[PDB]
């Protein structure tokens, strides 16, 4: 069984910094495998057509 995705730390459009953590979360529900959203809004889902590819946001500490 593949292991959920991460959602990276990030910065919002407002300046607040939002730590990362795995999906699911532990009160999310078990489908919910993909760290979705924008680079300022991520949350864990289950739906691939809300899949954030996250390798190009810029708000993050990321490569």
């Amino acid at each position: 069984q593949q292991p959920g995705e991460y959602c990276h730390g990030w910065v919002d459009a407002q300046g607040n910094y939002h730590e990362g953590f795995q999906c699911p979360e532990d009160f999310d529900t078990q489908d919910a495998t993909i760290c979705c959203g924008s680079c300022a809004l991520r949350y864990c889902c289950a739906a691939a057509d809300a899949r954030l590819e996250q390798g190009g946001c810029t708000n993050d500490r990321g490569e």
